[PDB]
Formats: structure tokens, sequence, C-alpha cells
DNA sequence: GTGATCGC
DNA sequence: GTGATCGC
């Protein structure tokens, strides 16, 4: 519902957090995948520092 | 290296 | 099997 903005292979992306498929923590990094067009899966990551709460709670609720 | 994945 | 990616 809210969005996450992140920079991936140069330049900024903004994705609806409803598209996020999987999220995991790597120390202070919040890493994820997300659904795109064409049946493809995108990757992105953000600092925990100001990560959207919607995304952080997904982390705490899944199941890897 | 780290966690996980894409895209070879 | 693995190189690049992401924040650190």
């Amino acid at each position: 519902m809210a969005t996450v903005k992140f920079k991936y292979k140069g330049e900024e992306k903004q994705v609806d957090i409803s598209k996020i498929k999987k999220v995991w923590r790597v120390g202070k990094m919040i890493s994820f995948t997300y659904d795109e067009g064409g049946g493809k899966t995108g990757r992105g990551a953000v600092s925990e520092k100001d990560a959207p709460k919607e995304l952080l709670q997904m982390l705490a609720k899944q199941k890897k």
C-alpha cells in the first residue's frame, strides 16, 4: 500500500510495498524481491534506518 | 562476508 | 556454479 524507494543498478526505483514478494535482513540492510511485469522478479535493498514500517513488519512475519 | 536472488 | 547486486 505504501511505497519503498531504492536505488538499483544506478538510479532510483519506487515500488508499491504490495508488490514485495520476500524480504530478509542482512545486518543493517533490508533486502527484498518484488513482482514486476512479464512474470519477472526484481531485487532491491534499503538501509534499515528509515525503511517503511510496512516492509519491516513483513520481515518479522515471514515464515526462508 | 553477509542472505538471497537474478541472469546467466 | 557463480558474478553482480544491495548496505554495511
